[PDB]
């Protein structure tokens, strides 16, 4: 069929930061060792994705971003072992390489080959698969899946049951697992708890699900735009409080109901002020928050150690918790057991080419999860 | 009898900042319904006491202070269930009301009867117990032990065994209980592992002890005082490194040393530039980070939420996580056991009316910790 040669096929590349997606022809070069090229069926739009085209991240450009998604495996390197051609995966954001540090921590899931600390741009190897009308393009966050066929390495490639609905079990390489995962694995939501979770979309309404999950006595969910209210109670929501009809600050009204804290915080929109809500928000002798929202680049907090000393304890995370090559085959198998459920969340199915029309429902706010199709 | 209504007795006033404390006489009247009236019998100096003549600390002046100390009851208001006289007892600066909603919750130990976060000088029920010179005197911290008679509440004060040391016994009343509590309960010291302790006065030397005790491998004993490593090295440390031998930020000079970060980190000094300095040196995806020491009036610091974001943990606490009428007595249990030995942090026994003499080797870095005998 293709493998052992090139393919060429087409992508949606991002050439200047604030520009719209170039969906173009580019040259997609052959599998090293230890890689695999993937072909794509489902890709989800995601915040993060859309912190690089406004400033917010900082990777090298030209890119190609997107990250949430599935395919099929078209070709493997030498020495690949654990999938092979044929197979259905997900390739994970954050790899298990298996023998850093981090990884063998049975509590750590920050792989020493991710690209999210400091931005290399590339694969694993040192370098680049893609190529435009000459100039190469670069690798976002190693996964790189808005385009026809990617190359992956094979420690950060995850293989599913091959009965999975790839149209569906794609939000579970962002959109699920890290929500689910804050509340689940991370906060360690107790049964009886009051929960806050700042920001209602698809990373967030996993977050709620994830904190009724574990057995929530109150779910308070905070938002700005009232339409995403309906799915977060349609999802595990005890009440719903727009911050905008009120004369004392959030922090005030969610602390007098409560008596004086939630149990849990969760901040999932990603800025610089809701950041301190969720802090001053939680119980002060016995609190905790979750920085789940990756912020603006380069801004700091300002924070009095006495908001601490107390006891709140102040953490955060990426892929919530989970151990991405070990995880998300369970983590698919648990869909498929028909034990949650991710359809709540996915609100328009767009082909790929309207890949700036699902960026313009992200930006209005008529999307909890817009997924592409190939 | 001594009991029955008001002792005129010597007390430790401070009238004014930075002053010395002068011994005067005040009129200690009786305990009400639930109070206890204990006479003093030796007290310990702790730089808490010292973070309010500095002006670190705003409490109401004129005070008397210490909170750090063992005695024996004396007379004990009606309704009093708890200690009845003669007990050898020590006074808590942190109540276990039993009632509060942080007092029923099984981890936190802040109990809502305390003028720690918000001070007013009195004991609960509203009212002052000491008069000198026909003004009236504000307590600290509800203990108020630099004195040789108090009048401390109910739910604020510890039965011990009849056989201990008052002498030495005393020090777990803030000293020990902080430093190893801050270790064993709340970073949760894993076995095997390398943990950093900034600081190594009294209570830092209980940390170092307690961080052994949880059975960790590496033990970092960072401070500016060279002589202090002799004790710090003897008690448990495994390298005790000085900061101005360095021309590198020690942060990155413990990061490098110990793969990238030290798993767990306390601070039990005080200094805002060592709160964040601690936070740094703990490993980016899974370090811990324990505030311990009571930083000055409102120096706040600046950080960035992606030190979080990738898994450091930062939290603090107040009496070693421990809860006040119930863990104290336990570990004063261990120590007649012969779990650990205080004498090793006691380096002065000054005659109580020396108080001026104590405060000034603690200043001068001669001291671990110094007992004012009454
Ligand atoms: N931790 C991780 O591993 C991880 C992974 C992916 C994404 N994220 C982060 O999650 C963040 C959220 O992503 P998303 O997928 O949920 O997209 P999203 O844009 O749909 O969600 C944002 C929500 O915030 C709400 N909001 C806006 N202003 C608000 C305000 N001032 N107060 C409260 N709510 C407000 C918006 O209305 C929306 O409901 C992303 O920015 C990204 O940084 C984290
Ligand atoms: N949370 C609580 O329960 C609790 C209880 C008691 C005390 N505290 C606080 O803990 C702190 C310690 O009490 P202590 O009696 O042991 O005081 P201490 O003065 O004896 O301890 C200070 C140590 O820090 C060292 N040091 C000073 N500046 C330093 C710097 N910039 N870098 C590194 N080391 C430096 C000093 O050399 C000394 O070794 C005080 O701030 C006290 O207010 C908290
Ligand atoms: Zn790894
Ligand atoms: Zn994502
Ligand atoms: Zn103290
Ligand atoms: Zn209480």
């Amino acid at each position: 069929s293709t493998a052992g040669k090139v393919i060429k096929c087409k992508a949606a590349v991002l050439w200047e930061v604030k520009k719209p997606f170039s969906i173009e022809d580019v040259e997609v070069a052959p599998p090293k060792a230890y890689e695999v090229r993937i072909k794509m069926v489902a890709v989800g739009i995601c915040r993060t994705d859309d912190h690089v085209v406004s400033g917010n991240l900082v990777t090298p450009l030209p890119v190609i971003l997107g990250h949430e998604a599935a395919g099929i495996v078209e070709s493997v390197g030498e020495g690949v072992t654990t999938v092979k051609p044929g197979d259905k995966v997900i390739p994970l954001f954050t790899p298990q390489c298996g023998k850093c540090r981090v990884c063998k921590n049975p509590e750590s899931n920050y792989c020493l080959k991710n690209d999210l600390g400091n931005p290399r741009g590339t694969l694993q190897d040192g370098t680049r698969r893609f190529t435009c009308r000459g100039k190469p393009i670069h690798h976002f966050l190693g996964t790189s899946t808005f385009s026809q066929y990617t190359v992956v390495d094979e420690n950060a490639v995850a293989k599913i049951d091959a009965a999975s609905p790839l149209e569906k079990v794609c939000l579970i390489g962002c959109g699920f697992s890290t929500g689910y995962g804050s509340a689940v694995n991370v906060a360690k939501v107790t049964p009886g708890s009051t929960c806050a979770v700042f920001g209602l979309g698809g990373v967030g309404l996993s977050a709620v699900m994830g904190c009724k999950a574990a057995g929530a006595a109150r779910i308070i969910a905070v938002d700005i735009n009232k339409d995403k209210f309906a799915k977060a109670k349609e999802l595990g929501a005890t009440e719903c409080i727009n911050p905008q009809d009120y004369k004392k600050p959030i922090q005030e009204v969610l602390k007098e109901m409560t008596d004086g804290g939630v149990d849990f915080s969760f901040e999932v929109i990603g800025r610089l002020d809701t950041m301190m809500a969720s802090l001053l928000c939680c119980h002060e002798a016995c609190g905790t928050s979750v920085i789940v929202g990756v912020p603006p680049a380069s801004q700091n907090l300002s924070i009095n150690p006495m908001l601490l000393l107390t006891g709140r304890t102040w953490k955060g995370a990426v892929y919530g918790g989970f151990k991405s090559k070990e995880g998300i085959p369970k983590l698919v198998a648990d869909f498929m057991a028909k034990k949650f459920s991710l359809d709540a969340l996915i609100t328009h199915v767009l082909p790929f080419e309207k890949i700036n029309e699902g960026f313009d429902l992200l930006h209005s706010g008529k999307s909890i999860r817009t997924v592409l199709t190939f």
